[PDB]
């Protein structure tokens, strides 16, 4: 009666509420274009069968796996071959093939309508219906991000509730709703941003890869936990990550919640600045722990040089054990480095492995290997002078020029990728100053390069399901430490050939001017990545000052008394004469 029903199990631990939350998340990022009634529909029944199985653990069925059980589910909806062409071929295969074949056809990209607030109706359906509103939330988040960490997610769907709780009551209602929902907005796109780089790497480079980027960001958070403590909580959140990437929302779920169970039972050993998260409610309490601050650096931290320079039989210790001693060195710098990114700490390992390897095989090692610290000195220096050069920028000129100037500088690099995947890049890249410039200096370097990586992951996701440049790919797909440096790397595409001008991309009308700020920018920003790609040579001063022009173009037409004919006269003049401005 344990052995035998795995969903029993799993709906008696997690609970009816998460149970049922999770299985609708589940559905939901599998099948991002059937409607949410279809969905509600397969979640009550899953939810039937686990309790027809908790009675009677020895029923018909019972046994199936979870995979088996929730793939039938699916398999069963209405107008498969239709609404998705391709997951009934995967409904004609076992699992776990089948599931395989299912992760295969998610899409990163479904292209839905933007979740724009309506704080009157939103409030009556939340009034008339608590559980279908915030089921409906569930719903719509899940489909737009497909690999969106579940847990999380209830979380989130519960801070929503929080929030159509204290604003619908009085007053404006959107007064107090939209700034909370836009900051809900940016925390959920953040935290799809971290998730989606976990289930990346496990695609693109496999669990050691996700090990060590682990490896290396606990050390930093916990620098007060024995490398033991650390490799056991890696071990434990891989395989949570693994699992919910792999679609086991369940198991994900449950390991998760006995993960957050022994780091607060071990709290003292760890760290700190654990006791506020675990003192929470249980999502609230894994979210916190999630996003815990780095714990202060212990008073006795040891010397690194002669156990990882110094000693003698390093080779021995390395050909021996070459996971375990890399391991340890990651942990021993990750732990006293909070001021460098994960990537950093990452490139700096692989440094340090390459000299092992290489001092290992000369007549000498020793004296090869004396100096392996003083070759982490070039790498460091690198991300600082771009942090402290893109910082400078960013204060000089703020977010919109900020965004400017990057979808410029990556236009040129892939001019071959669509413009709104390049604006959508810039964009993020952009906010990622705003984020980070403005915090204490010593945390810009981590802060900046951690961020750029999830916005390069973002253009990585996007570039695999549109292939259109082999610089990308090589960038996305050679190393994982190395994508930031790659990227940075890259120089105008020179073998590309410029687009051949159509006159209606750069032309305006008066509709712009009905648009929030945020949608003309994105307009003008759309124009000036078409700017690029007409005129690749063009410079960054050259590109800035036209699209000054075609601001304030736009800002007095939008003034104007008769807008259409302002833009009718204006515009094609404009549109001439910026050509020969970009030669
Ligand atoms: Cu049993
Ligand atoms: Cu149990
Ligand atoms: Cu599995
Ligand atoms: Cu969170
Ligand atoms: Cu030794
Ligand atoms: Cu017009
Ligand atoms: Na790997
Ligand atoms: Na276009």
């Amino acid at each position: 009666d344990t052995h035998k029903s795995e969903i029993a199990h799993r709906f008696n631990d997690l609970g009816e509420k998460h149970f049922k939350g999770l299985v609708l998340v589940a559905f939901s990022q599998y099948l991002q274009q059937c409607p949410f009634e279809d969905h509600v529909k397969l979640v009550n029944e899953v939810t039937e069968f686990a309790k027809k199985c908790a009675a009677d653990e020895s029923a018909e069925n019972c046994d199936k796996s979870l995979h088996t059980l929730f793939g039938d589910k699916l398999c069963t909806v209405a107008t498969l071959r239709a609404t998705y062409g391709e997951l009934a071929d995967c409904c004609e295969k076992q699992e776990p093939e089948r599931n395989e074949c299912f992760l295969t056809h998610k899409d990163d990209h479904p292209n839905l309508p933007k979740l724009k607030p309506e704080p009157d109706a939103q409030c009556a359906a939340f009034q008339e219906d608590p559980d279908k509103f915030l089921g409906k939330y569930l719903y719509e988040v899940a489909r737009r991000h497909p690999y969106f960490y579940g847990p999380e997610l209830l979380f989130h769907a519960e801070e929503y509730k929080a929030d159509f709780t204290e604003c619908c009551p009085a007053d404006d209602k959107l007064a107090c709703l939209i700034p909370k929902l836009d900051a809900l907005k940016e925390r959920i796109l953040l935290s799809s941003a971290k998730e989606r780089l976990k289930c990346s790497s496990f695609q693109n480079f496999g669990e050691r890869a996700v090990k060590a980027w682990s490896v290396a960001r606990l050390s930093q958070k916990f620098p007060k936990a024995d490398f033991a403590e650390v490799s056991k909580i890696v071990t434990d959140l891989t395989k949570v990550h693994k699992e919910c990437c792999h679609g086991d929302l369940l198991e994900c779920a449950d390991d998760r919640a006995d993960l957050a169970k022994y780091i607060c039972e071990h709290q003292d050993s760890i760290s700190g600045k654990l006791k506020a998260c675990c003192d929470k409610p249980l999502l609230q309490k894994s979210h916190c722990i999630a996003e815990v601050k780095e714990d202060d650096l212990p008073s006795d931290l040891p010397a690194l040089a002669a156990d990882f320079a110094e000693d003698k039989e390093i080779c021995k210790h390395y050909k021996d054990a070459k996971d375990v001693f890399l391991g340890t060195f990651l942990y021993e710098y990750s732990r006293r480095h909070p001021d460098y990114s994960v990537s950093l700490l990452l490139r700096i390992a692989k440094t340090y492995e390459a000299t092992l390897e290489k001092c290992c095989a000369e007549a000498d090692p020793p004296a090869c290997y004396r100096t392996v610290f003083d070759q982490f000195t070039p790498l460091v220096e690198e991300p600082k002078s771009l942090v402290k050069k893109n910082c400078d920028l960013f204060e000089e000129v703020g977010e919109y020029d900020f965004q400017n100037a990057l979808i410029v500088r990556y236009t040129k690099k892939a001019p071959q990728v669509s413009t709104p995947t390049l604006v959508e890049i810039g964009r993020t890249l952009g906010k990622v100053g705003s984020r980070c410039c403005k915090l204490p200096e010593s945390e810009r370097l981590p802060c900046s390069e951690n961020h750029l990586a999830l916005a390069l992951n973002r253009l990585c996701v996007l570039h695999e399901k549109t292939p259109v440049s082999e610089k990308i790919t090589k960038c996305c797909t050679d190393s994982l430490a190395e994508r930031r440096p790659c990227f940075s790397a890259l120089e105008l595409d020179e073998g590309y050939v410029p687009k051949e001008f159509k006159a209606e991309t750069f032309t305006f009308h008066a509709d712009i001017c009905t648009l929030p700020e945020d949608e003309k920018q994105i307009k003008k920003q759309s124009a000036l990545a078409e700017l690029v790609k007409h005129k690749p040579k063009a410079t960054k001063e050259q590109l800035k000052t036209v699209l000054g022009n075609f601001s304030a173009f736009v800002a007095k037409c939008c003034g104007a008394e008769d807008k259409e004919a302002c833009f009718a006269e204006e515009g094609p003049k404009l549109v001439a004469s910026s050509q020969l401005a970009l030669a």
